[PDB]
Protein backbone atom coordinates (compact mmCIF):
# COMPACT_ATOMS: atom_id res chain seq x y z
CA UNK A 1 0.00 0.00 0.00
CA UNK A 2 1.16 3.53 -0.81
CA UNK A 3 0.25 4.92 2.61
CA UNK A 4 2.52 2.31 4.17
CA UNK A 5 5.29 3.46 1.83
CA UNK A 6 4.79 7.14 2.67
CA UNK A 7 4.66 6.32 6.37
CA UNK A 8 7.80 4.21 6.06
CA UNK A 9 9.59 6.95 4.15
CA UNK A 10 8.67 9.61 6.71
CA UNK A 11 9.55 7.41 9.68
CA UNK A 12 12.77 6.45 7.92
CA UNK A 13 13.48 10.13 7.25
CA UNK A 14 13.02 10.99 10.92
CA UNK A 15 15.18 8.02 11.94
CA UNK A 16 17.80 9.21 9.46
CA UNK A 17 17.60 12.77 10.79
CA UNK A 18 17.94 11.68 14.42
CA UNK A 19 21.11 9.71 13.69
CA UNK A 20 24.35 11.46 12.72
CA UNK A 21 25.88 8.43 11.00
CA UNK A 22 25.29 8.48 7.24
CA UNK A 23 25.09 4.70 6.75
CA UNK A 24 21.92 4.80 8.84
CA UNK A 25 20.46 7.41 6.48
CA UNK A 26 21.51 5.43 3.41
CA UNK A 27 19.96 2.29 4.88
CA UNK A 28 16.81 4.24 5.74
CA UNK A 29 16.62 5.51 2.17
CA UNK A 30 17.14 2.02 0.75
CA UNK A 31 14.37 0.72 3.01
CA UNK A 32 12.07 3.58 1.98
CA UNK A 33 12.67 2.79 -1.69
CA UNK A 34 12.27 -0.96 -1.13
CA UNK A 35 8.90 -0.52 0.56
CA UNK A 36 8.01 2.05 -2.09
CA UNK A 37 8.86 -0.60 -4.69
CA UNK A 38 6.82 -3.24 -2.88
CA UNK A 39 3.95 -0.79 -2.47
CA UNK A 40 4.27 -0.16 -6.20
CA UNK A 41 4.95 3.52 -5.55
CA UNK A 42 7.20 5.50 -7.91
CA UNK A 43 10.69 5.94 -6.45
CA UNK A 44 10.59 9.66 -7.27
CA UNK A 45 7.47 10.30 -5.20
CA UNK A 46 8.87 8.14 -2.42
CA UNK A 47 12.11 10.11 -2.33
CA UNK A 48 10.06 13.31 -2.56
CA UNK A 49 7.93 12.43 0.46
CA UNK A 50 11.15 11.33 2.17
CA UNK A 51 12.81 14.70 1.50
CA UNK A 52 9.76 16.66 2.60
CA UNK A 53 9.50 14.54 5.76
CA UNK A 54 13.24 15.01 6.29
CA UNK A 55 12.92 18.79 6.00
CA UNK A 56 9.94 18.66 8.35
CA UNK A 57 12.02 16.72 10.87
CA UNK A 58 15.07 18.96 10.51
CA UNK A 59 12.75 21.91 11.10
CA UNK A 60 10.95 20.45 14.12
CA UNK A 61 14.29 19.28 15.54
CA UNK A 62 15.49 22.87 15.84
CA UNK A 63 19.14 21.76 15.57
CA UNK A 64 21.69 22.94 13.01
CA UNK A 65 23.33 19.55 12.39
CA UNK A 66 20.06 17.68 11.90
CA UNK A 67 19.63 20.13 9.03
CA UNK A 68 22.82 18.91 7.35
CA UNK A 69 21.98 15.28 8.05
CA UNK A 70 18.45 15.73 6.68
CA UNK A 71 19.95 17.45 3.65
CA UNK A 72 22.44 14.72 2.81
CA UNK A 73 19.79 12.08 3.54
CA UNK A 74 17.33 13.74 1.17
CA UNK A 75 20.03 13.94 -1.48
CA UNK A 76 20.96 10.34 -0.63
CA UNK A 77 17.51 8.88 -1.23
CA UNK A 78 17.29 11.20 -4.23
CA UNK A 79 20.51 9.69 -5.62
CA UNK A 80 19.14 6.30 -4.60
CA UNK A 81 15.79 6.84 -6.33
CA UNK A 82 17.23 8.28 -9.54
CA UNK A 83 15.42 11.55 -8.85
CA UNK A 84 17.02 14.85 -9.91
CA UNK A 85 18.83 16.69 -7.11
CA UNK A 86 17.41 20.10 -8.03
CA UNK A 87 13.92 18.64 -7.57
CA UNK A 88 14.87 17.07 -4.24
CA UNK A 89 16.39 20.30 -2.99
CA UNK A 90 13.41 22.37 -4.12
CA UNK A 91 10.92 20.06 -2.42
CA UNK A 92 13.08 20.00 0.71
CA UNK A 93 13.30 23.80 0.78
CA UNK A 94 9.58 24.33 0.18
CA UNK A 95 8.60 21.75 2.82
CA UNK A 96 11.13 23.33 5.18
CA UNK A 97 9.65 26.77 4.59
CA UNK A 98 6.15 25.43 5.17
CA UNK A 99 7.16 23.68 8.38
CA UNK A 100 8.97 26.85 9.47
CA UNK A 101 5.82 28.81 8.68
CA UNK A 102 3.74 26.31 10.64
CA UNK A 103 6.03 26.35 13.69
CA UNK A 104 5.85 30.15 13.89
CA UNK A 105 9.36 30.45 15.35
CA UNK A 106 12.26 32.57 14.07
CA UNK A 107 14.78 30.04 15.38
CA UNK A 108 13.07 27.28 13.42
CA UNK A 109 12.98 29.71 10.49
CA UNK A 110 16.74 30.27 10.63
CA UNK A 111 17.20 26.51 10.93
CA UNK A 112 14.93 26.00 7.92
CA UNK A 113 16.71 28.63 5.83
CA UNK A 114 20.15 27.27 6.69
CA UNK A 115 18.91 23.74 5.98
CA UNK A 116 17.37 24.60 2.62
CA UNK A 117 20.42 26.55 1.49
CA UNK A 118 22.65 23.70 2.65
CA UNK A 119 20.62 21.22 0.59
CA UNK A 120 20.87 23.59 -2.36
CA UNK A 121 24.61 23.85 -1.75
CA UNK A 122 25.08 20.08 -1.70
CA UNK A 123 22.58 19.59 -4.52
CA UNK A 124 23.98 22.03 -7.08
CA UNK A 125 21.03 24.42 -7.05
CA UNK A 126 21.99 28.13 -6.86
CA UNK A 127 21.57 29.82 -3.47
CA UNK A 128 19.37 32.39 -5.21
CA UNK A 129 16.83 29.94 -6.63
CA UNK A 130 16.77 28.02 -3.35
CA UNK A 131 16.24 31.16 -1.29
CA UNK A 132 13.57 32.34 -3.72
CA UNK A 133 11.82 28.97 -3.56
CA UNK A 134 11.92 29.09 0.24
CA UNK A 135 10.60 32.64 0.53
CA UNK A 136 7.97 32.14 -2.16
CA UNK A 137 6.87 28.90 -0.49
CA UNK A 138 6.47 30.76 2.79
CA UNK A 139 4.51 33.57 1.14
CA UNK A 140 2.43 30.97 -0.71
CA UNK A 141 1.56 29.24 2.56
CA UNK A 142 0.73 32.58 4.17
CA UNK A 143 -1.54 33.50 1.27
CA UNK A 144 -3.22 30.09 1.20
CA UNK A 145 -3.91 30.40 4.93
CA UNK A 146 -5.43 33.83 4.23
CA UNK A 147 -4.05 35.02 7.59
CA UNK A 148 -1.64 37.84 8.43
CA UNK A 149 -0.10 36.34 11.57
CA UNK A 150 1.24 33.72 9.15
CA UNK A 151 2.36 36.39 6.69
CA UNK A 152 4.42 37.73 9.60
CA UNK A 153 6.49 34.59 10.21
CA UNK A 154 6.60 34.19 6.43
CA UNK A 155 8.19 37.63 6.08
CA UNK A 156 10.51 36.86 9.01
CA UNK A 157 11.52 33.65 7.27
CA UNK A 158 12.14 35.53 4.03
CA UNK A 159 14.27 38.06 5.92
CA UNK A 160 16.24 35.23 7.53
CA UNK A 161 16.83 33.58 4.16
CA UNK A 162 17.79 36.96 2.71
CA UNK A 163 20.39 37.39 5.45
CA UNK A 164 21.60 33.80 4.97
CA UNK A 165 22.00 33.91 1.19
CA UNK A 166 23.32 37.45 1.40
CA UNK A 167 21.10 38.90 -1.32
CA UNK A 168 18.85 41.59 0.23
CA UNK A 169 16.68 41.81 -2.88
CA UNK A 170 14.64 38.83 -1.69
CA UNK A 171 13.18 40.65 1.32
Amino acid sequence: TKEDARSTCEKAARKAAESNDEEVAKQAAKDCLEVAKQAGMPTKEAARSFCEAAARAAAESNDEEVAKIAAKACLEVAKQAGMPTKEAARSFCEAAARAAAESNDEEVAKIAAKACLEVAKQAGMPTKEAARSFCEAAKRAAKESNDEEVEKIAKKACKEVAKQAGMPWLE
